[PDB]
């Protein structure tokens, strides 16, 4: 994509070398933001082939509010294997923070159905917020969430959301994430009654790891296609309802893939 | 300042008119993001004159931990009145969440401790945060956090830091924000030993009042003067141990306050 493509470039213009936490090293910036007409067409990034069947059901197994990774293994999906433990489990990530955060008193918040509540009753609100960053909780957790803090907005009766992502692999990372938000401002969408909106992408540390630059040089070689089409042929009784069935994307001709290392 | 005349401007021409929480109506846009190089200078507004008093004893009173406007009040500051208590109390709000978030087992997480510490042992670091948003005591709060979500950076020896804003009274708030944090990254940076960075400011819900049309108007027709510099009298022996005189600001030339009502 345009914005995407440009990114990367921005990325190898001004990126300073950092050391890292992987010990592989990072060409880093810290700040940008970019924004997804929705109407415009999903953006699932056409570079290089993009694997949608891993991105929807990571997005189920979230709102399910599960954090082993047994359901994604039943899936054939795994992108989370390298960071779970004999067990599977993950530790209080995404998903649990997401369907029950936990607050000191000893209740639990549902932070998904309170938005879609408030999407439906107070869609001016300016607190329409889901957090993944749980302070208290970290420590228990495989690793500290990446994309940990969005916020919706209505506006012309359209629904848009803003992502704040501290953390930032651009090259394998992002086109995940873009897509996996943009899934989930339809499905809100439709169970509101809305029309979609922007995708504001905001990000903090926003990196291109050392062993990725022949693979981003390639990628920006090559010119973007048109923008493909999500097609829901379902509209569920609940958000929590949704089946990997109900999505259609159509209209989606990529460069091929390109292969390249994650660092755990 | 250039790109905060600019943002005021643009929420002019591209504001959707929204009935707000308070009934006032709002001229807002979703999504913004600005850069200040604090090398360039302070970013105290110019085209309105600002006090730095009650930017500065706000501050302090953070990273004390206090949650009561007393020690505000032996100051002379009033800015917490319309939402404090009978008794003073805004609930377990900013300074609570910075110095000791509350885990579920009843244990305490002093975010301000830990980030020091990151930046002296980790510096490379990309989970340098300190959250506001605790979605457990949200309820509790006079008001819910405005300035949420806070990240830090290093690169070259330089600290850098962004900024997320859910929701921003862009002619009152704004400017009390931007030179509020501009001044914790100075206290970090001279007791982390590194040179100020780049101050990133990210918005959600960027607003302009409808009763503040005027004021907007009158601003917007003033000429930014050169930003003033911030000079640190003293170097404590810890970041909380500054007082108000340890702060000076040189070459501050700005234009005659504008007045406005707040709204509650
Ligand atoms: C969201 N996710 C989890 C996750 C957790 N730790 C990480 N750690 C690093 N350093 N980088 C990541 N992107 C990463 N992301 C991901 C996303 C993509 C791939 C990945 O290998 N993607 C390839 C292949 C996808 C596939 O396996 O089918 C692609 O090009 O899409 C791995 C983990
Ligand atoms: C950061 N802060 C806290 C705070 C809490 N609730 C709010 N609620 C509303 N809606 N607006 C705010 N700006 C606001 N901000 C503020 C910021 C500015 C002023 C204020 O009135 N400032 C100057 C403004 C002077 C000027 O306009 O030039 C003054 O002394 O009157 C009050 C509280
Ligand atoms: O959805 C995700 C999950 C992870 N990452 C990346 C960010 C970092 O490259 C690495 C996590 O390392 P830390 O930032 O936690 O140190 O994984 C993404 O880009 N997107
Ligand atoms: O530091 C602050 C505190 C408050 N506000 C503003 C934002 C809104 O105008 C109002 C809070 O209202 P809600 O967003 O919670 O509705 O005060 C700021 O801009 N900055």
């Amino acid at each position: 994509m345009k914005q995407y493509l440009e990114l990367m470039q921005k990325v190898l213009d001004e990126g300073t070398q950092k050391n890292d936490r992987t010990g592989t090293g990072t060409l880093s910036i810290f700040g940008h933001q970019m924004r997804f007409n929705l109407q415009d067409g999903f953006p699932l990034v056409t570079t290089k082939r993009c694997h949608l069947r891993s991105i929807i059901h990571e997005l189920l197994w979230f709102l399910q509010g599960d954090t082993n990774i047994a359901y994604l293994h039943e899936n054939n999906v795994t992108i989370w294997d390298e960071w779970a433990d004999e067990n599977g489990d993950l530790g209080p990530v995404y998903g649990k923070q997401w369907r029950a955060w936990p607050t000191p008193d000893g209740r639990h918040i549902d932070q998904i159905t309170t938005v879609l509540n408030q999407l439906k009753n107070d869609p001016d609100s300016r607190r329409i917020i889901v957090s993944a960053w749980n302070v208290g909780e970290l420590d228990k957790m495989a690793l500290a969430p990446c994309h940990a803090f969005f916020q919706f907005y209505v506006a012309d009766g359209k629904l848009s959301c803003q992502l704040y992502q501290r953390s930032c692999d651009v090259f394998l990372g992002l086109p995940f994430n873009i897509a996996s938000y943009a899934l989930l401002v339809h499905m809100m969408a439709q169970q509101c009654d809305l029309e979609v909106g922007d995708f504001v992408w905001t990000g903090g540390d926003t990196h291109l790891y050392s062993n990725h630059m022949d693979q981003t040089h390639l990628q920006l070689s090559r010119e973007p296609r048109p923008l493909p089409k999500l097609i829901i042929k379902r509209k569920p009784e609940s958000i929590f309802d949704y089946r990997f069935e109900d999505f259609e994307i159509e209209g989606y001709d990529p460069h091929p893939g390109i292969k390249a290392p994650v660092a755990i």
